[PDB]
């Protein structure tokens, strides 16, 4: 029912499961969300859409 | 050694002994760091350079 994704640092974050980097980047911090451009998982760019799984180290691209 | 605070979504982030409101922000995201101006620990605001505790949940203000 719920997932573990590192952050690039290496800190966890935990999301129900089938949340979308889109939900990561909110979980980090509403500033993360509203400014995002992109996500990397594990180093690779992936669909705004694509859901995240436990254990991935999620990078988000923001605006700036 | 390091402390280890909340976050105001509940995980967790672990910060070297010393760090302020300010480390926690950039150790979060770039951008939380770079558009913030205020900071709250335990739902009561700090001033910026306040020396975060362990246990202590941090909301960074960012600019709106």
């Amino acid at each position: 029912e719920e997932v573990f994704v590192f952050t690039p640092k290496g800190d966890v974050i935990s999301l129900p499961i089938g949340s979308t980097v889109i939900d990561f980047a909110y979980a980090i911090h509403s500033a993360v969300g509203n400014r995002m451009i992109g996500a990397k998982v594990d180093g690779r760019i992936v669909p705004i859409d694509y859901k995240v799984k436990t254990g991935e180290i999620i990078d988000v691209l923001t605006t700036k």
